[PDB]
């Protein structure tokens, strides 16, 4: 039987308005010595569903998940490479290989979250985690990581809105094409040092989002371009990826001609910064 006393507290990882999340070790059972990220939500029943229900490499493990007090316990796979948006601040701009590695893991978490009917919707680099050995693992499925909250009720708006699809922002209805543009979005940034649409204040960001008109810098590969061009549109069921395809549609993008999808799934591929290193 688990329970909060199996765990000592290391330090603070994160916390916002609804959850804390700590560095964590256990002292009990097999797994003791063994450390973990414990998340604690004040009750949050979607995010233990997901996890549950998933299992692929380049999505954070649940181990256990308990219930005591007011609070809901989720005990994950710590990791310990940091955010993606780190690498990415460090290095200003991704040379293209690095921005691939990193899309191609991501694309194949994506796929798997579809095939169950599971849509992440915000790929900002500080939801993309990194583990040990600098492989992508998406890590957020919760309610809201922020202190202050957008409106008082739904919590859509509260961070940053740079990397959602036109139809989140409009509240039109949208399924798992918003996925494939974040990617762009994501995508963009990692090659040009900034989202692709950004406004002085709120309002303008919003309406930068609605009205679409991308900005290709012509530094940019041909095939760089020719995808980012496909991703990033207002019509949600022309991106590539929004078809029959899902995940497939991207990955057969000349963009990503040099990925052997085995390797990497296996994670075989050399990651282009290694955390252990750094
Ligand atoms: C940052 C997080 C965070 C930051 N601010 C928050 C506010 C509320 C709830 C969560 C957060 C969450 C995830 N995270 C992790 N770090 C290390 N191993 C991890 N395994 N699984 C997750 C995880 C670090
Ligand atoms: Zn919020």
């Amino acid at each position: 039987k688990i329970r909060p006393e199996c765990f000592e507290l290391l330090r603070v990882l994160g916390k916002g308005g609804y959850g804390k999340v700590f560095q964590v070790r256990k002292v009990t059972g097999a797994n003791t010595g063994k450390i973990f990220a414990m998340k604690v939500l004040k009750k949050t029943k979607a995010e233990r569903n997901i996890l549950e229900e998933v299992k692929h490499p380049f999505i954070v493990d649940l181990i256990y998940a308990f219930q005591t007090g007011g609070k809901l316990y989720l005990i994950l796979e710590y990791l310990s490479g940091g955010e993606l948006f780190m690498q990415l601040e460090r290095e200003g701009i991704f040379m293209e290989d690095t921005a691939c590695f990193y899309l191609a893991e991501i694309s194949m978490a994506l796929g798997h979250l579809h095939q169950k009917g599971i849509i992440y919707r915000d790929l900002k680099p500080e939801n993309i985690m990194l583990n040990h050995q600098g492989h992508v693992k998406l890590t957020d499925f919760g309610l809201c990581k922020e202190s202050i909250h957008d409106g008082t009720v739904t919590h859509t708006f509260c961070g940053t809105i740079e990397y959602m699809a036109p139809e989140i922002l409009m509240r039109s209805g949208h399924n798992r094409a918003v996925d494939w543009w974040s990617l762009g979005a994501l995508m963009y940034d990692m090659l040009t040092g900034a989202p692709p649409f950004t406004g002085e204040n709120r309002k303008k960001t919003i309406d930068k989002i609605l009205k679409c008109k991308l900005n290709l810098p012509p530094y940019l590969t041909q095939e760089a371009r020719d995808l980012l061009k496909k991703l990033l549109k207002r019509n949600a069921a022309s991106r590539l990826g929004a078809g029959p395809g899902d995940a497939g549609e991207v990955q057969a993008h000349p963009f990503f001609r040099h990925i052997n999808w085995e390797e990497l799934l296996a994670r075989k591929v050399e990651p282009p910064f290694k955390p252990l290193l750094q």
